[PDB]
């Protein structure tokens, strides 16, 4: 219903501007007749998930690239897509008025925008918090009598988590991660720097971390919230490093394994809670296999193990075949899930690039590359942050897909947004990933997945400067004539019946 | 003979001061009676691989720790210990008069100090020079009719390589590594960011590259220059990487198995450097068992890798066992080579930290485990830097075991330098690794040794706080009583006939 206000500060393309009063959205999401396919198309050049439609025809010739659909050649189902709601995301969405709030939160989470259906919630303090903080700073605390929220959760992240919901037409699935326990469980008795649990799983020290998963489930449960799954920690590795900046607690794959067989597994799984998920590693995927096997050959472990969370940060030397192709071979049941995504954390890399179609096409490149390596989810960083990519107590500043501008009460929805949103819109949980075969080698990065009802998505990204022209083929439905201009992301879709 | 000068900065230790009319030094051995053990011990309390001897008994009672070594179980023979002649190091080893300049190579090299047999030669520029330089920057000379040697290599490193070459008793072996190839030869035109060599191995880009490392032999060689290896490239990973700092050269590892068995085998084959030998990887040990199976499993170009190069920065997510054990298991043959560490690097973590005994342990800490896992030879990076840690083209500033100052002529000898020395003074090429087995758990870093005269070295750190006495038997001789203080490292000789 009402298209982008684009605005160039100097990069590759435009961001769109938000207010009080405007913000680029959608009309009611529908299906075309049968015979109908639509087209949504982002460019380099300016247009933000153009609706567009054609005829699926009955025949096709040509020596073109053809792209035909294996709809019987099933993958891996999917969860979702979406973001986190970290301290620093909460104070950038509420420093916009309410009116400018709203049209940000439907932009993430309505019809009108992208139907996110997961968010990421901290568990207390991470580098994306203005406070240091646990649920459980009283020193000695081992039945954690004075365990509780602060106002970062009861006041900023569960009312806008709430409001996200209410804006959803599908079902969120809330995600939890710790960065760092009370600092007197902790061997160097600080929030950041190397340093693990004290003691050894199964004592009082892994017994009181992990009663900490199920007071923090039960306290968000006193404010009407469930959680879909929780991580066993984020960025495990983290802790393992001398010096490591921020919040951190540090297991090797054997400590993870141990606690998650002693304490955490039992403790959930003697809970109010033991349906909520419990997900592995929750780190570079460089460290699979060799975690999951750590893991997941400990049968005491494996059973209370729902899936392995991965971040992409090392992505560049961690082909994705060696990674999560040989975890999956290895251990096909249990799911792969990308927890944690941002651009612009590298010392050389400036924090926030306005309008970068650079940062775009990274994360649609690597949610195609997750999606044909058995990923079920993709899960972005902070849902917003200010234009210097804050706030940061360790001024670790990154770019996100939406930035604030609280002196003009404005946001910008940046290449990033789109690029996720071309997979956020059109791919619903329980969607599977489905064969598509090139009839030649091409540049394209492209997916195709089966909506629960049947129906057919293709996405296709050209991260080339070459128009493609190109034929996508359901073998029962028709032929889609097309083309893929450089600098593009298209999403289709079709009924099959 | 003549002790450290102790210094104080305000860390954890001293350092060694040295300048034109002095510095520490070491008698001659005097190679100690059968029945008799040398200890030679360092302390973060200041005491710099001071000399004392023991008896060895015939007998021993009590419950404490006990190391017994088993000379019958023999794993990898030891190449040797060095470290790095950068343009950084040279201009600061030729910032001092030159009988300081002597007083510091001797530190290194002669066996006054402690035994260096292993210089890392970079060919052309890397982050540690002050200009950026290939070999061959005029575009386009396939033939490599332009290649040349700049005074950076001929006024330079080549004159203080003779120096140390001269000073050393023992034969010392240079090993050469890339950085980046000329501009003119990279996808991406740059010497750093994201790109990788031009087409595809076997092509006329890979024939040049190929060629070049003859060209590097050829020119060394009119300077009577001989290298031991060469390695298919530095960190070979790090042109993987988008906005990458410096001089750098991308490979995965399929096109570094292609590039070796197509062109750099071959050439290097076909030469008068046809017995230098090839080193893969030279890059994380994380990077295994993956890449040894990448290139070593296709037999074309396994047929030219003599060893594998490990790096250290990603130590702390990439256990021993699970990298270093594995690639050994499948690939016992091929040796692995430690070729780049040092400390400072870190974004958070000061480059030079003057008298620091945590980056000292640092140091044997990673040699030990190296030792332990089949690891023939360890490098450390630049010979010496300035106060600040450069010169660095990019300020990518670190910390170095030598530290020179011009202004005082004066340089400092840090931790470091003692407990790499604990290793390289006593270890020299041909020592085999032996069995060592504790009669219990213990805190200790303990790794023992044969020299290829016969005689014992046994190499023990304390990293705790805490003072351990404790026995070694040698079934040959008989037992060494003894104790580690907290923060001690210790070697101990003995002759078993
Ligand atoms: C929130 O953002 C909206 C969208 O930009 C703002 O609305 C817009 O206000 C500008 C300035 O009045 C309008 O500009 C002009 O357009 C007309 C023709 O369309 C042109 O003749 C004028 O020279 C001028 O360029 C713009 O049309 C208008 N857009 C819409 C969709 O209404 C709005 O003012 C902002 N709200 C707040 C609270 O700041
Ligand atoms: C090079 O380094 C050496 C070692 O630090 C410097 O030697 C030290 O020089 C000072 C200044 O002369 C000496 O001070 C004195 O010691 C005598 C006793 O021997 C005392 O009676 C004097 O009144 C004075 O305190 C110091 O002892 C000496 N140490 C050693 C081990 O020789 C040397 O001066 C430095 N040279 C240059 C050119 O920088
Ligand atoms: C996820 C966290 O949980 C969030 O708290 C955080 O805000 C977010 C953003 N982020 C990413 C980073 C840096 C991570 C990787 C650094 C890394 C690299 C890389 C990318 C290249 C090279 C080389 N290295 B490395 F040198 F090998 N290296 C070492 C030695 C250690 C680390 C961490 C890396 N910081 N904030 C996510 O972290
Ligand atoms: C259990 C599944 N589910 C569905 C929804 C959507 C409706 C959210 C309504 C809501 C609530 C609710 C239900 C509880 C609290 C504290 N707030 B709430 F106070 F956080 N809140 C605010 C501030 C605004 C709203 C609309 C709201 N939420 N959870
Ligand atoms: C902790 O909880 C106990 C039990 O309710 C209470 O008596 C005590 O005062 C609390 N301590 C705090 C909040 O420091
Ligand atoms: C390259 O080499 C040729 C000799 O073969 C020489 O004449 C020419 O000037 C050289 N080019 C440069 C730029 O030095
Ligand atoms: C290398 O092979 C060539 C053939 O291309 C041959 O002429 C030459 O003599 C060989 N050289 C050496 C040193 O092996």
């Amino acid at each position: 219903a009402r298209p982008c206000i684009p605005k160039s500060f100097g990069y590759s393309s435009v961001v769109c501007v938000c207010n009080a009063t405007y913000c680029d959205s959608f009309d009611p999401p529908t299906f075309p007749a049968l015979g109908t396919f639509s087209r949504y198309e982002s460019t380099r050049s300016g247009r933000r998930m153009e609706l567009s439609m054609g005829p699926i025809q009955a025949n096709h010739t040509g020596t073109g690239l053809l792209l035909t659909l294996q709809p019987e050649q099933k993958f891996q189902k999917v969860k979702g897509f979406g973001g986190a709601m970290t301290d620093a995301a909460a104070l950038n969405i509420l420093a916009l008025s309410p009116p400018a709030q709203n049209l940000l939160l439907k932009s993430y989470f309505s019809e009108e925008g992208i139907g996110y259906n997961i968010i990421r919630v901290p568990m207390a303090s991470c580098d994306f918090s203005i406070r240091t903080y646990t649920y459980a700073d009283t020193p000695d605390d081992f039945q954690l009598h004075n365990f509780s929220l602060p106002e970062e959760d009861t006041k900023l992240k569960i009312p806008l988590i709430h409001r996200a919901l209410q804006l959803a037409q599908r079902p969120v699935s809330l995600l939890a991660s710790p960065w760092t326990s009370p600092t007197w469980l902790k061997t160097n008795g600080a929030v950041n720097g190397k340093g693990s649990l004290k003691g050894q799983p199964g004592d009082i020290y892994h017994q009181t971390w992990a009663r900490y998963f199920v007071k923090f489930l039960d306290a968000y449960a006193e404010h009407k919230l469930q959680f879909w799954a929780v991580t066993a920690e984020n960025e495990p590795s983290a802790g393992l490093l001398s010096g490591y900046p921020f919040q951190c607690l540090g297991f090797t794959p054997e400590h993870q394994r141990d606690f998650i067989a002693r304490d955490l597994g039992p403790t959930l799984a003697n809970s109010t809670h033991h349906n909520v998920r419990l997900l592995m590693l929750d780190d570079q995927r460089l460290l699979l296999p060799h975690w999951a096997k750590v893991v997941l050959t400990d049968p005491e472990a494996a059973k209370y193990v729902h899936g392995i969370a991965v971040h992409w940060y090392l992505d560049f030397l961690a082909p994705a075949k060696a990674t999560l192709g040989e975890t999956h071979r290895l251990f096909p049941n249990t799911m792969l899930f990308a927890s944690e995504a941002c651009v612009g954390s590298k010392f050389w890399e400036q924090s926030v690039r306005l309008g970068s179609w650079d940062r775009g096409m990274q994360y649609s490149h690597s949610i195609i590359t997750n999606l044909l390596y058995h990923v079920v989810g993709w899960t972005d960083w902070n849902l917003a942050l200010n234009p210097e990519g804050g706030p940061n107590w360790v001024r670790n500043f990154v770019d996100s897909p939406i930035i604030v501008d609280i002196t003009k009460d404005t946001f910008y929805k940046q290449p990033m947004f789109y690029h996720l949103g071309h997979f956020s819109k059109f791919i619903p949980e329980g969607s599977q990933r489905v064969g598509l075969v090139a009839s030649q080698k091409n540049d394209l990065d492209a997916v195709a997945l089966m909506h629960p009802d049947g129906s057919a998505v293709v996405v296709v990204l050209n991260r080339s400067s070459k128009d493609v022209p190109l034929t996508i083929k359901d073998p029962a439905v028709g032929f889609l004539e097309t083309i893929s201009p450089g600098y593009s992301i298209h999403t289709y879709l079709w009924r099959r019946q």
